Order: C-alpha cells, then structure tokens, then sequence
RNA sequence: CCCCCCCCCCCCCC
C-alpha cells in the first residue's frame, strides 16, 4: 500500500526538459526587423494605420512588430528568435524615396497607406481651423503602442477561436481603448486585430518576441500611459490555455463539497502533481499556451475527468462558467456541484 | 487539497523583473539641462515667475527641472534620464546678451518673463518707500524651491485627474504656500500647476528627475524650511495611486465584521498574495505609480471585488472614503461594511 | 490530443 507510487507526470517533464539535442525549425525562412534608429519612422506608420480608413490592413501585425524590433533592437530581436527555437534569418529595413521598406511587406501597402493617411490629413485640415492637436495626429509617440494593444487584446484570445477572439477583441476595445477611439475615430479595430491573429498564427516565433517586448516594458522604470495599458492586457494574457488549473484553485477555495466524493478523492493525487508540475516549470509555465509550447498539454486537467466535473460545476453555480465550451465528462458531479455553489454563493454568513 | 495552489501574482512579477532585454525609447529626441555654474542665474529665473504677474506661465515647470538640474549636475542628470528607461540626449545651456537659452525653451518667454519681473520691481519700488526685504526680491535663493513646491503638490495629484488636481493644488497651496505668497502676493498657483501638470505629463523621464531631487534632498545633513517642506509634500506623494492598499490595511486595523465573510475570507488568499508582492517589491514600489512604471497595475486589487467593496465601505464608515471615485462592485457588502464601520465609529470603548 | 469564460489601471484628505 505504502510502496506503490508512479509519479509518471514528473517523469514525462523529466523526458521532455531533459533533451541535450536541439531540432531546428523554420530553418530557411527569413523574418524582417527594424532598427532602433528607426523608431521615430515607424512610429509615423503606425499611427497612420490608425487615423485614417483603408481598404487593406493586412500587415499593420507586422507593422506593430517592427515597432517592437526597433524598442529592443535589431541584434537583440535576432537573438530572441534564436532562443525562441526557430532558425529564422533577419532582414534588416530600410528607409528609401522618405519612406520604409520592410521586408515582405510590399510597398505598395506601405505607400497606400501613407497615400490614404496625407489625403485624410489634407480632409480634416482644410475643412476644420487648422487645429489639431498633438494626440490627434499620426505622429503621435503612442500610436504604435495602440496598435500593439489591439495586438494585446488579441493576444489574450489565443488559445480560443478566431471568431470568439475577434469578438471579445472588439467588445474590449471599445472600453479599453476608448480614448484612442475618441482621438483616432476611423481605426477599424476588427481589422487590425484580424491581422494579428493571422500574423500569431502564420509566424509562431513572433509570440516569442511580443512576450520578450512583454518583459522589457513592464521592467522599465517609467512609461506612458499606452505602455502601462498594453503591459496590463499583457499581463492579462498570463495564464492563457490553464483556465482549469485556475478554476480548481477556485474550486478549493470555494470550498465545495463535492470535492469530497469518492472519485475526485481518487483523483487527487494527480491533480496534485499537475499543481507541482506547475510550481516545478516555475513562472514560466503560464506562458506555455500562449507560446504554443509543446511541453504544454503536461499541465491538462483531463486525464482527471470527474475533478474537471466539480470544477465546472463549482464554476456554474458561482456563475463564473460565462461561454467556456469545456467539455462535463460527468454530468451529475456537475450537476451537484453548481447546486452547491449556487446554494453557497446565495447565502450570506459571517465566519 | 494541499497542493492546489497557483501562485499567479508571483510568476507574473518574476517574469516581468527578470528580463535580459532593455527597452529603447526617445531615441531621436533631446532635452535640456542646466549645469550648477548657472544655478545662481537659474534662481533668478525661478524667482522671476514668482513675484510678477505673466500672461504666460507655459514653460515654470521646464525652469523648476532646470534648477533641479543645477542641483544635481548636469552629469548626474543625464545618468538619471539614462537609467529611466529614456534614451534622451541631454543638451546643455548657455548664456547669451545676461540670460539664459534654454533647450526647449523660447528666448522669448525667457525676455517676456524677466521683463514682466523687471517692470513690476521698478513699479513696486517707485510707488513704495523703497524698503524691499531681503526675501521678496526674485533673486532670493528659495524661490526655486518655492516653485518646485507648487510643482511638488501636483506630483502628489499625477494619480487623480487635471482638474482635481489642480483645484487640490490651489487649496493646499493656500495655506502650504501662505509664507511665500505672503512674501509674493501676486503668484499664480493655478498656472504653475498646469504648467508643472503639462510637464509630468509630456516628458515622464522628468518624474524621475523629480524623484530623485527628492531623494537627493532628504539625503541631505541640512537644508532651509523650503527644502523641507518639499520634502515633505514629496513623501506625501509616496503612496500614490494604491490608495485600496492603504484602505485595506486600515480596514485590517479596524477589525471590520465584514472581512469575516465567506467572499473576503476566499479572496483574502490573493489578496495577501497581492500584499507579499508588495514587500518583495519594498521601497520602490510606493513611487510605481507617480513613475508611471509599467509594473504598476500588478497592485491592484480590481481581482477581489468583495475585498474592495468591504475596505470602501470601512473607509465610507469612518468617514475617510471623502470623495473617492472608485467602484463598489458588491453594494451589500459596502453597505454592511459602512454600517459597522459607523457603528464602532460612534461607540467609544476603552480597554 | 489539447484548448475554449470574463476582465486595463487610477481616482478622498493631509
């Protein structure tokens, strides 16, 4: 009885974390970036996807990514996406007749939207009094930072669909970013975000560099009000992918008394050593789905399915369950559990 | 049910501390400093904005950093915006036929400001008897200060909005301020304000800046009740925008009935989490907020509604609450909390 | 196989 112990799940992290032998991906594709020197460049770019309405906004993803190869330099971007696994080759951007030249990103979107931005600027100039003011204007030092918020806000809904990620993209952005929306009332938020959620996708390593970009802002000593808004939503992104492991926790202290049954007594212990895997990975562990790290699926609740049904449960009955399409392995333990969180959640007591 | 436990709050401040990668900010911009050799000029200047009355008060806030520039030296000032996350090339000042040409600063605000001063001492001297004391002239060496007070009272309000920091800068600085508007009736605490306002929002590198005159001014053996009294507005500024923290310690402190409650007693987990960040941060984490550092919003506590509502509504009790524009997201508890809060208010026990 | 919900922050007085 004493003796007869597994600990298969350590054993798997074991295996995974344990290879001295690297596999090369995206071995001949190369990324752009731009320099440092730049910023002040790309910085007009983008806050001209921004203020005016354009036909295309297929690369204002990419747009946002080089502001943040130019935050933490072209050297320093190589090497983030060198340690983030992929062999991918760095083009550097350059600036001709001024205007930029980004790699795979065609000039004629670039000048499109510098056509489409001059002619708005002309629009609300000569029809207005000549004044506008310096956060109206494409110019603006935070309007990439807005752009890599609506990038953010996308961010969050990674590991969700595409449909539900643009909604609840639009639906944030129209509280979050309201005062961008009252400066710059023709940036279209469900496009932009639509490009970032193609550019996550096509360009994986490129997760890796807006969680480096992530890291470098929130370790500044100061910033704007832009970059504390995106560092927040970022941060919301923490634990994308493990809404299970954060509504057990729930669950516990919750208290449910379902938690108790026979089956969730059984699989305890392998919810227990999913929570150690977890402090064992370290602070890193949040960012697995959100890197789609292969070492994730290690910390899945599934493989405990009458827990998942208590958790669920507890989760209803304390209405916190909103639209997550999870599936209920065990419908009664659910049932019973929202019962009882319903039935705590309703009655006020003072210990 | 031991081991099922997160610790999320942790994971995302180590993340977010330990980065290898630096931001790079403000490349192409310049700012302007002032070296200690022009301090007994600067002091001129910083007094001349006191005693006159001027159309335009757009740039005191530049003449105050400028002071504080002579202060610490022009070196060490540059080695402040440097470490502020800012790659703002510092540019220094020079005198010219004397006065000074600021970086930034128009040589006509600078004539129109001296020449305001001048005409109003040749008006205030042939009228009166001519017997101007040593302290109501502009070239008194606290003037500066007196300037840097009034920018000190609204670096306490960076936190609150333009208005209600404005109008809190005016009515503290009535009775703050009265020795030197006794000593120069005619000073426009309102314009200053707005000045110093326009100032912190613009270049945030000039809160650090701000912030580390403080420092280097507590630091010191010895100073004059001006320096002082900056002092002490400064380290009144230190708790700004955690005022919930500060609530819920004095909730804490009040033995509210309502932090018993099932809600608070499952949220009080994270909230000691949140409390144990606080520590791990120690004293710099009171000015992450007046740095607008990114890292600012890890303190919050908008993830426990019902820890909120209680300390709102303890506050609300005992009358601190004033005029606070937060959110009680769970009316009852704020209710309840309020009428405890109340009720040991009103009852005097002695032990 | 796995994932799937919601959610910027701040705000008083001295």
């Amino acid at each position: 009885l004493q003796g007869i112990h597994l600990s298969d799940l350590s054993y798997k992290h074991a295996i995974l974390k344990e290879s001295q032998y690297t596999i090369k991906r995206d071995v001949g594709t190369t990324t752009a970036v731009t320099p440092s020197s730049l910023q002040q460049e790309i910085t007009l770019l983008c806050g001209e996807i921004l203020y005016a309405k354009h036909a295309d906004y297929k690369y204002a993803a990419e747009i946002g990514i080089q502001y943040i190869s130019t935050a933490l330099g072209s050297e320093r971007v190589q090497q983030i996406l060198r340690n983030s696994g992929s062999e991918v080759q760095v083009v550097l951007t350059r600036t001709y007749s001024q205007m930029l030249d980004i790699h795979g990103v065609e000039k004629s979107w670039v000048e499109e939207i510098d056509k489409e931005a001059r002619k708005t600027m002309a629009t609300l100039l000569k029809e207005s009094s000549g004044n506008i003011p310096q956060n109206q204007r494409p110019s603006a030092p935070d309007t990439p930072i807005i752009l890599l918020c609506v990038g953010a806000l996308i961010f969050t809904k990674l590991a969700s669909t595409i449909e539900v990620g643009l909604e609840t993209t639009v639906r944030r952005a129209n509280r979050v970013l309201s005062d961008a929306l009252k400066r710059y009332p023709r940036m279209d938020i469900p496009k932009i975000a639509r490009s970032f959620y193609d550019l996550f996708e096509q360009k994986v390593y490129h997760r890796s560099l807006f969680i480096e970009y992530g890291k470098a802002l929130g370790s500044s000593s100061t910033g704007s009000k832009a970059e504390s808004l995106f560092v927040n939503i970022f941060m919301q992104a923490y634990g994308a992918g493990q809404t299970m492991l954060r509504w057990g926790v729930i669950a516990r202290s919750s208290n449910n008394i379902m938690l108790g049954h026979v089956s969730v007594q059984a699989e305890l212990k392998q919810v227990t050593e999913v929570y150690d895997l977890v402090r064992e990975m370290g602070p890193e562990s949040g960012l697995l789905h959100l890197r789609q790290s292969p070492k994730a699926g290690l910390l899945s609740l599934a493989n405990c399915p009458n827990f998942a049904s208590v958790v669920l449960g507890n989760a209803s009955g304390l209405g916190i369950i909103g639209m997550y399409r999870g599936r209920v392995p065990n419908t009664e333990l659910f049932s019973a559990a929202e019962s009882y969180a319903k039935s705590l959640k309703e009655s006020n007591k003072i210990n």
